[PDB]
């Protein structure tokens, strides 16, 4: 695998996004790894709806979150994924609709990471395009995240609260990091994006619960 990925580069990933007033993150995060690979399967950069996956994903709950393999599992189910466009996000739960003419990507699977496994993530990045992960978000130091590239040791690796799209890696001053991708806006952390420490004994469960959709 390459020694840094950076998917931004090759316009794999879209515009930061913001959840607002809902516990979405991980609709976001399934969007973001589906649009990344709709990018590699066809040459088009799309948003994709996670308003779809609020309303429809009945084994998530809504804006009271959720898991992004559940997600995958529903698109591929559902024959599809709406566009943004097509079923555009509100910001809570409402009752799942049907667009005819609205889908935009389809989901074949998908696959997870060997659990704790930071070396089995960076290959399936290098090979696959952005991956869903989940974290440890509730520290205030990751809440309030600027630069640089985040570490902190009070991080709980087995406390798996927010997802978040791992987008590359790479190494800052020496610093081995992840690349993600948020979804509280660009004015959230470096522009909507945050740099995790990798390989430093799977902060904040980095790769405790990461999977990519098939496609
Ligand atoms: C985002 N946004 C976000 N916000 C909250 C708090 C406001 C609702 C919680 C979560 C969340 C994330 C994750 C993840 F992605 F990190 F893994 C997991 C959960 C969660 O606790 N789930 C249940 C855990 N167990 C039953 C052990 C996942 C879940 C939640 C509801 C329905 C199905 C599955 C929460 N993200």
């Amino acid at each position: 695998a390459p020694d840094s990925v950076d998917y931004r580069k090759k316009g794999y990933v879209t515009p930061v996004k913001n959840q607002g007033q809902c516990g979405s993150c991980w609709a976001f995060s399934s969007v973001g790894a589906l649009e990344g690979q709709l990018k590699k399967k066809t040459g088009k950069l799309l948003n994709l709806s996670p308003q779809n996956l609020v309303d429809c994903v009945s084994e998530n709950d809504g804006c009271g979150g959720g898991y992004m393999t559940n997600a995958f599992q529903y698109v591929q189910k559902n024959r599809g994924i709406d566009s943004e466009d097509a079923y555009p996000y509100v910001g809570q739960e409402e009752s799942c609709m049907y667009n005819p003419t609205g889908k935009a990507a389809k989901c074949r699977g998908y696959r997870e990471i060997p659990e704790g496994n930071e070396k089995a993530l960076k290959r399936a990045v290098a090979r696959v395009g952005p991956v869903s992960v989940a974290i440890d978000a509730s520290l205030t130091s990751f809440q309030f995240y600027s630069k640089g590239v985040y570490y902190d040791e009070s991080c709980n690796s087995d406390n798996l609260n927010h997802a978040v799209l791992a987008v590359g890696y790479g190494i800052q001053k020496g610093n081995k990091h992840w690349i993600i991708k948020n979804s509280w806006g660009e004015n959230w952390g470096n522009k909507g994006y945050i740099l995790m420490a990798r390989n430093k004994n799977n902060a904040c469960g980095i790769a405790n619960l990461a999977s990519f959709p098939k496609m």
